[PDB]
C-alpha cells in the first residue's frame, strides 16, 4: 500500500506516488502551498520551470510533485532553509541547514546554532559520500554555483516573501549528476518588493560553495 518517502527534514506527511517519479505531500494546515504554486505559474512561469519541482496535480489535500530524487542511483540530499524561519533566527546566520543524507553519522543537530567553521564542516560532511575525486566534487559545486547565482539574480525581480522555503541540494554518489531546487511554498506571501533576506541566504551559500570549489 503506502511507502513513506525518506524526508531529510520538515514535518509534513510525504509518501511515494503509486506511480514512478511522483511524491504526494499533504497540505497540513491550509491549501496556501497550492495557491502559491498557481500564483507563481501565472506570474513567474519561467521561475517555476527553472527552479521548482513540477506540480502535476492535486488529490484532495495531497500535492502530486516531481520526485527530485528519481533519476539518481545514489542520491545525497541536503535541505537548507533560505526563507525566514517562523520565530527563531538562522542557525548559520543567513540560512539554516535542516538536514542531509548521513547527518546522524556526524552528530548533526538541527537545533544547534553554528559558527562559520561548523557550517562549512557540515557541508563538507554532506559532500563526503562523493568520494576522493576532488575534480568531480568540484564540478558538482560549480554546477550548484551556476544555478544558485542565476536564482539570486532572478529573485531581484520577484515580489514574494519566501518565508520557510528550502533549497534541496542533490548529487549522485558517482558525482555524474547534481541539481538544486526551491521547495515548500506553504508560508510564501505576496509583497510589493523583493525578498532581500532570501537573496542574502542564496548569496551567502554561493560565497561558501565558491570557497569550497577554490580550496587548494
Ligand atoms: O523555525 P522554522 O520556521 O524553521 O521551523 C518551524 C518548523 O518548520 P520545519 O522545521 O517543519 O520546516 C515548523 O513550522 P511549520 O514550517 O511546520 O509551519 C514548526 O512547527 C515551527 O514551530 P511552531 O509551528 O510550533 O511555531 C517552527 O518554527 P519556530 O521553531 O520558528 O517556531
Ligand atoms: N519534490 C521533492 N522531491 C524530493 N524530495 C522532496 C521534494 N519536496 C520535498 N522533499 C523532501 O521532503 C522534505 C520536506 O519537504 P518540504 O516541502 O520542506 O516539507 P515541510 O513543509 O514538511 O517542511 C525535504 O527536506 C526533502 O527531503
Ligand atoms: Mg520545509
Amino acid at each position: 500500500s503506502i511507502r513513506i518517502f525518506p524526508r531529510i527534514a520538515g514535518r509534513s506527511y510525504i509518501i511515494y506516488g503509486q506511480t514512478s517519479g511522483i511524491i504526494c505531500k499533504r497540505m497540513e494546515k491550509s491549501d496556501n502551498e497550492f495557491v502559491i504554486y498557481n500564483y507563481i505559474s501565472e506570474h513567474y512561469d519561467k521561475f517555476l520551470k527553472k527552479y521548482v519541482p513540477k506540480l502535476y496535480g492535486k488529490n484532495n489535500d495531497m500535492l502530486l510533485l516531481e520526485d527530485l530524487t528519481y533519476n539518481y542511483n545514489n542520491p545525497n540530499v541536503m535541505d537548507v532553509k533560505i526563507g525566514a524561519r517562523k520565530r527563531k533566527s538562522h542557525t548559520s546566520g543567513f540560512f539554516s541547514i535542516r538536514g542531509y543524507t548521513n547527518s546522524h553519522d556526524y552528530k548533526f543537530d538541527p537545533d544547534e546554532y553554528l559558527t562559520s567553521e561548523s557550517t562549512i564542516n557540515h557541508i563538507k560532511n554532506f559532500m563526503e559520500a562523493g568520494g576522493e575525486n576532488r575534480d568531480k566534487t568540484k564540478q558538482v559545486l560549480l554546477k550548484w554555483i551556476m544555478k544558485l547565482s542565476e536564482l539570486a539574480n532572478d529573485l531581484f525581480e520577484i515580489n514574494l516573501k519566501f518565508d520557510g522555503v528550502s533549497l534541496i541540494f542533490i548529487y549522485d554518489d558517482d558525482c555524474s549528476k547534481c541539481d538544486v531546487n526551491v521547495v515548500d511554498f506553504s508560508r510564501v506571501k505576496l509583497i510589493d518588493t523583493n525578498d532581500q533576506m532570501t537573496i542574502s541566504a542564496v548569496t551567502n551559500l554561493i560565497k561558501i560553495l565558491s570557497e569550497l570549489a577554490d580550496n587548494p
